C-alpha cells in the first residue's frame, strides 16, 4: 500500500522517467542543471525559472525490486541525460559553505550517496503532490528531518538545496511524448 502516484492518478513505475513539475504553476518550471562556481561543467540542479519548460527528463529509482515505489522507501533520482562530464546522472548532496547543496559528481558515486531522498506526500491536496526529504544517511544511518528547497543566487539560479522550512513541491508528470518547433 502507499506508493507514489503521479499528476494522472497512476503508480509511479520504478526506475522510470519523468518531469519533476511544481504544485503552483507560478513557481517555475521543471529541473535542469546548470555550471557554477568553479564547475567544469552544468553540474548544479536548479529550478528552470520559464513555466512553459517541464525540464530534463528524470528517472525515478528506487532500493526494492518492485514495479514500482512505495512512500517510505529512499530513492535515488538522476537524470535520463546526464551532463557530459557528470560520471552518473545521479543527485547527490554536497556540503559546501552555503550549506548542503544537490548536484551532479565527475566522479562515479557509491549507493549510499545517491539513495539519499525521500518523497512525502502533501496534506491539504486533490492530487498528489510531494515535499523532497533529504535523509542523513552518511553517519552510518538515515534519519530524513531535512528538506530540499530552492535557494536562489547571484546569477538568478534557483538552486535546489537543503533548507530550514521553504520545502518545494513536486508534481511527478510522467515523461515520453511530444515538444514543437518554429518555421
Amino acid at each position: 500500500d502507499d506508493d507514489l502516484v503521479d499528476a494522472e492518478g497512476n503508480l509511479v513505475e520504478n526506475g522510470g522517467t519523468y518531469y519533476l513539475l511544481p504544485h503552483i504553476w507560478a513557481h517555475g518550471g521543471g529541473i535542469e542543471t546548470a555550471k557554477t562556481g568553479n564547475e567544469p561543467c552544468p553540474l548544479t540542479v536548479v529550478r528552470s525559472p520559464n513555466e512553459v519548460s517541464k525540464g530534463e527528463p528524470i528517472r525515478i529509482s528506487s532500493q526494492f525490486l518492485s514495479l514500482f515505489i512505495p512512500r517510505g522507501s529512499l530513492v535515488a533520482l538522476g537524470f535520463a541525460n546526464p551532463p557530459s562530464c557528470a560520471a552518473s546522472p545521479w543527485w547527490t548532496v554536497v556540503d559546501s559553505p552555503q550549506g548542503p547543496a544537490v548536484k551532479l559528481s565527475q566522479q562515479k558515486l557509491p549507493e549510499k550517496d545517491i539513495l539519499v531522498f525521500k518523497f512525502e506526500k502533501v496534506s491539504h491536496s486533490n492530487i498528489h503532490v510531494y515535499k523532497l526529504l533529504y535523509c542523513q544517511h552518511d553517519e552510518e544511518d538515515v534519519k530524513c528531518d531535512q528538506y530540499i528547497g530552492i535557494h536562489r543566487d547571484r546569477n538568478g539560479n534557483r538552486r535546489l538545496v537543503v533548507t530550514e522550512e521553504n520545502p518545494l513541491e513536486l508534481v511527478l508528470l510522467k515523461a515520453k511524448s511530444e515538444t514543437a518547433s518554429s518555421h
